[PDB]
């Protein structure tokens, strides 16, 4: 596979005049206002993808934000409530048109509790992803080769995922759910950045 | 306190020309596919109450269900999920203008984990509501006195209680993110009814 | 109330000539095959009782065998999973008509998850038990007083309620499924007293 | 190992003229209201099975309804009551005569806490159940010659367990209960469908 | 109430020629290593107690180690497990002749779960005991009368428990099991001394 | 009380020439990065309080910040952990010359685990402390009168704490336990700033 | 490794004129009330061990119950609780000269949480035990080879693990310790019969 | 590799004029009062390593006490809370320069839960430390080659740990915040051995 690397940004949209892109990212942890977003990855869901290293203090992407904010382009993320919730806390932008292949997979894999990226790719495309056998600092200088590859591996699939399942929601009717459960999945995000990232808003208690 | 009694349907609507009602129900349980349900309560935040008993395998009631879907007025709720889910499973209409007290509270009432209404009236508003030592047949063919009374007493002062909490919402700069929370309240309970009920559909596991 | 006491057995049947008898039993604790029987009461529903206190290491009551036995005669319990396997375990003899008012609340009381006898009683009857402070012996030669009374208000009221609870089981259409949960118990019991009383046999782990 | 594949229905009744039939389900999930009915898989003990395949909304399956509702004819299930579930309410008839091969595990096979079909063939018959290597979609138009293969092996040794098991229930003097668990097994798949899934009905709490 | 109140040691044992005496302690804690022995209390059974108060490193006590290390005198105790080790771990001397009120209550008191000291003087002798509603320092220089009156009241009474637990033990034929228990009990409190407090020994994990 | 209610500030630092305050503050919840600081109470230790209301989005109060950063002068806490933290993020000065009732009560009243501020002032003072049970909205322009002395009750007593606690520490041996727990107190409040609130760091796992 | 296979009895004593015999037992279960003694294993300590098929309903077994009673005949076991409790259910003698090598791993091996047999074995002996992959039918008529060498493998080692925890029992002068726990085994085992299976008799709660 | 192994204590400091030394340790369990140190393990951070056998009882090591109360010499740990303890709780030095693994791994390697030594050797180093496949005996009067490597094999990469997590936490700007954690350590250590080793001194509860 060919995988593009960049400092900082993307030179330009001209792989990306698409209806939808695959966006994943990686971070130094689990808590947005601590762990800083180190990598972004972007894929047209051909065989490349993009992965963009971005340094420490960067506050501005102009053409990645771009991207991010187009209304008229699909982004898709696997657990878009975490990307999501890092990009706004970095970029200043909350991605607004967004499909989200766990939550997909939670209202169509009914027969199956586990949802990872994994599993969904295993059961959906008879692809095997291999997973990384250990965590490494993303935040390091020069990534390695293994690094490149896995997260380029992250988006690479996304595209074709997002058929399926649209197929599917569409066999059992619950396309109006999913298209809610989208519209809300920004807002989940940012009661995230608010400080509500451990709080069930809609339970009793 | 004046508490209007009804079988079946309000006679008609002149008592609801107004912005915004406040509405409740009763049932036999938690679970809307077993239990039925018996009563509804609305008031107009003037001081009386609607009491309107339902019947066994009753499936309209054309004048309340008209309210109901009424764009132009706001329904108010405490947990709503709950109420908007039974109510849709039992006459057909899911409402889509609503205002639930319990999130609000949950958004705005961060000093505290205690969020039912009993509590929330006695800070708001400084009104002791007293409830049932036990539960009762809410089927019953005749509804006790005490049983309308408390009835009506869950909706008289969610009125008062939706000016403060509109109130805090504004000092604290939460409007946009309450309003977003009950545009998706009716698909939360929506989700309920079709099987989720149990399920945090935004939660990574 | 006029309770009469007896040693070992009744000494006729004169006043149990009747469709159904009210039973309960007192004992050392919770586990047949240490804690033994020490006292077994009867009402025929005339709000009167009999409290019989059986002796230990007893191996016989004919009398009472005699009615536990008649399958013309419906035994009423409350929870008489527990009564039946401590019946069976001291006489030999497992009834098999019973009624249990725990299951029948079960089946109809959705609305609450408590399902005590005190609870019942206040909230079908107004009618107010009142609980020991503290514990007994109940193997005392000797029972006190109060003693025979708390044990007598365990059998008082048990007919109205299955009056009332036949009522219910009418109206939510549920006779048939409390009509086999009634006959399988004599076997829970049984289960019980071989090994399984802390598995739910039906239950898939 | 021949497997015939139908859609809808069998063509007949001429191979299930027999004392006994094994008979499992496959379903898109766990939770009947939700999860349709997508595959029925038949045995009459010998070393070919029926696999017929539900489609969306079916509501009548005679030829194979008049196999389940056929008192002269044993069901074999393992953890029927999950198939009884979901089988009454897809057709509309709850089998009345069955066997479930998890109770007897339990009665049985004291000395283990698996109970699973995969450890009771591989104890009690030296036979290597090879379990689904992903949770696939049940209702797909064509099943996989593995799918298939799955489906037929979850019927083709119910009737040896079956035989093994009442050696056993016989030796170890149990069959009165089995009998009584078996007779209960149809109520508590019904008590699941009316929603008491949750509940064990016969607990203290 | 007679209370002596002494520094460091009985004067002398004049008072003590007796074949069972009532003993127990009080510190600063729940961990001898850490939290010393502030008090000893000790009573004949009479209506009269004897309140000792050990001073900070005080190694010796011979007088009152002279009595528990008698053979031919019984030490009673509620909960001797604590006891015998912070009176093992001051003074160097285990007890060896002992009888234990929580012992003897799990094995007699079988219909209940609540074998605390008050639990068992209200059930068992209709003697209200009043626990002090405030932890306090009992290492204080003086102490005062209510503090004083506390502890002298838990001795006061545990001459007629066991004299009343002997009756239950022999009525229930649990004598030896009762006497085997007490034989173990200092070997279980040099288990705890050992470093071994949260351990059951004979637990299979 | 004397209690006096200040906007912003302290007018001056004539009341405070001492070396030790007592300091306690009110916010909107427990998390500083979304719960602003309402309240600040300080006390000379006399039987006057000064309350100083800090608006929403204030950066700035200088004789107060004077006070929280003199290293010369001891500030005393219930909790520290908490009061350090939401100073620290308010004003951007923490505190490193700090006492904490609630660890040194840790360190010496080993025999109970009830260390919250009322039930230590009841202990050790005979001082009973009422709880407003009512939890009020701290953030209100003006603050009633109940709120005000509640938050006057909590700095009114931290001066004799102390004393007390010092007493202990010296008679138990453990000043130099006590005096590293507190040089480490403010950096265990910075850890929680940064993002670790919820981990203890020197635990295993 | 000779293994001699017999019914119901050991032909006579001649191999069993011996200081210390390792024992060790094979049920239905884990509850001596309802599954039945279906194996005894033996060993004199050499290479050889004797399997004493034990019949249903058997009360008898006059050379095993002369070696039980002996009190000069320690009886090694591995978690004895267990052993000497079905013994005695069975046969009704209890060994009251006994070594169990989980206490004595319990007071000795305190580097590790893993005390059963199998790693025991592996860590002091360089003894690879292999157990059963299932678990199997213990009370058939006849034992296979594989299941008869499992069953002799829990007794072919016990001498050479109980002279290596002597030796350590010396070596952190435990000796008395473990005698005393020894000592109270039996009745451990008997409490376990009587109805305290699951109660830490010692605990405080 | 060079292991040195040495009886008591080294003989000189000849290999050890450094600016750091690596230190480990190993015991007969993790309760210093009952389980005694038995090896202590030195590296220079060259290819070598010096293990010292600890004699039962002593107590004394002139030459590595020098050692661990050089001020001028960072001793690191891996986990050295429990190290501290121990070597504190044998020979009465509490170092007081120290750098912990652990701590610093909790510090900055925030994308991960797993902070063991075999996991930060992998991630950082590339380097597979093989572990024993259970505990030892580490009080065997001659350890075992296999026992002196794996003991050796633990302190052979401290120093390099130490490198990358300082440049890391240079890197993240918290070099002040495991400043202060350091230097509260051999605090920790102590509240450890008097007795608050299962408390977290600065939580809430």
């Amino acid at each position: 596979t060919e995988i593009r690397v960049h400092q900082g940004d993307l030179p330009n949209l001209d792989n990306y005049r698409i209806d939808a892109v695959a966006v994943d990212t990686e971070t130094l942890g689990l808590q947005p206002h601590r762990d800083r977003l180190c990598v972004v990855q972007l894929s047209s869901g051909d065989g490349t993808a993009d992965v963009i290293q971005i340094a420490k203090g960067q506050k501005s992407a102009p053409n990645l934000v771009r991207l991010l904010s187009d209304r008229d382009i699909t982004k898709i993320f696997h657990f878009g409530r975490f990307d999501l919730a890092i990009l706004a806390h970095t970029f200043g932008v909350m991605p607004d048109v967004v499909f989200c292949t766990k939550i997909a997979s939670k209202l169509t894999r009914t027969y199956t509790d586990r949802h990872g990226l994994k599993e969904i790719c295993g059961e959906l495309l008879n692809v095997n992803i291999s997973k990384q056998q250990q965590s490494s600092d993303w935040a390091a200088e020069t990534l390695s080769r293994a690094q490149i590859e896995y997260a380029a591996s992250d988006v690479l699939y996304l595209h074709r995922l997002k058929d399926i399942f649209e197929e599917r929601l569409k066999r059992e009717e619950r396309e109006s759910v999913a298209k809610a459960c989208f519209q809300f999945l920004p807002m989940r995000a940012n009661l995230d950045l608010l400080g509500w990232s451990e709080i069930d808003i809609f339970a009793h208690s």
